[PDB]
């Protein structure tokens, strides 16, 4: 189905053997510091090797400012907390790591400190800059569904054309077709009812004829189908992690990667991947 | 897309509004006696009460002559063990109950004792005159696809054919077309890759126009694919759930049912269930 690996510099991603796994790390802030204490880079430092150890691909590391928390932290600030860890991961896990940021300066700091993949929420249109950013440094960048408003005429064909627009701000910028994957945003700028209409539709992001993540890990639409708090969602978690994969996902963005590691390898086998 | 509703006696369940969820119960002997024992009997009460407690729409039966065990057991040895089971369980939790059994006589002792199902592994082919019972007593049938053989022309073909061939077994002894559930028969009779083959094709079964049962929980192929033991299969299990459920099946025979339950409701929200 691919002709082609995703190529993050001294790592290389075959699309076509397996479900992608990338695993979550977000930062705990030490109390007192502006960030790259011991107690805080060694925390992500031994949360990533957990996560390799247990079938992760690919180590997501996000900041204040970016989700679950929303912080309004300077671009200044987020460099102090977010590069000595992707500094330290690097050296000490080896794989690819992504930075989970919509702003244009973290990236590029980060691609610097030793990140090979950028993942924008706002998919380079808070910050069209990133998307030159990722075209300089050759790098893969995940453009997320988002939006400011929620009236949809049509959600899959909205979400589609939104998608769409991401793509020729990144191709306009010189990113190539190859270094480019998209992710339908659930959680962000849509109703439960909307989550679960995208979910049974994902398919559809498939014609766009990119690679496409799914990140559905722990989110509130989960808790209101199911009526169960955020540490209660794993099962839930497994329902869309499973639907993804089946529906051609090539990636998923996880908290609880040694459950859902087997899960997607299980689905894998059964689908013929 | 059901057009009735699967009647149970003083029970009913509605085929079109969740996946329908059988929790199993194997007997658990006592070493000093034939059956009926206040331990052996208050172990499955107990058991048959907690998966009624997480989710649980059927409790599924077996005594010693069934699966997992195979025991070599005469009748009258497993209507002693079966039947106070069937008495205690069926008076304490307001369940409809399957009896797991191909055999015609343990079938009609049960259904005497309470049962409301029965759940056979060769699918009226080792004793027809199990669908004679089933026919007399008004009450559904679950006829699994099995083999003595496993040459295969072509798998697919192949089970739709032997299951067709049950169902003019039970036709013949007069059980209407509202009293059929047909179950693939997944670890049975076929190899690892053909259980993968016929998971790739599940839903191949509903041309037939019955309702479908999967029962996968548990199954060494899923430890075949992970290479984890029978107590490590929990995620491999609700993998095999979430595609089942994907591909039309109507019930799941299981073990972990707290489990299995939230994962099944979640994905009956996102396919529309």
């Amino acid at each position: 189905k691919w002709d082609y690996d995703l190529r993050c510099g001294e790592y290389t991603l075959n699309l076509n053997e397996k479900t992608l796994i990338m695993g979550i790390l977000n930062v705990t802030p030490d109390s007192f510091s502006d960030g790259g204490s011991y107690n805080e880079v060694d925390a992500a430092v031994r949360h990533a090797k957990e996560m390799r150890d247990e079938g992760a691909h690919i180590i997501d590391i996000g900041g204040e400012s970016t989700r679950p928390g929303f912080a309004k932290v300077s671009v200044e600030e987020e460099i102090k907390r977010v590069v000595p860890m992707i500094q330290a991961v690097s050296k000490e896990v080896k794989l690819p790591i992504s930075i989970d940021t919509y702003k244009a300066e973290v990236a590029k700091q980060a691609i610097e400190a030793g990140a090979h993949i950028i993942n924008d929420i706002w998919g380079a249109k808070a910050e069209p800059k990133i998307a030159e950013v990722a075209a300089h440094y050759d790098v893969p960048i995940i453009l997320m569904h988002n939006r400011d408003n929620m009236n949809y005429r049509n959600l899959m064909a909205d979400m589609i054309a939104d998608l769409y627009d991401s793509i020729k701000i990144a191709k306009d910028a010189g990113v190539r077709d190859e270094n480019i994957i998209l992710d339908p945003g659930i959680g962000f700028a849509k109703t439960p009812e909307q989550n679960l209409e995208a979910m049974r539709n994902l398919e559809q992001l498939n014609v766009l004829g990119y690679p496409v993540l799914l990140g559905t890990s722990r989110k509130s639409f989960i808790g209101h189908v199911l009526d169960l708090p955020v540490e209660e969602r794993l099962e839930g978690t497994g329902a869309t992690v499973c639907l993804g994969i089946e529906k051609g996902c090539e990636f998923v963005r996880v908290h609880d990667v040694k459950e859902m590691s087997r899960m997607a390898k299980m689905m894998d086998a059964m689908i013929g991947k």
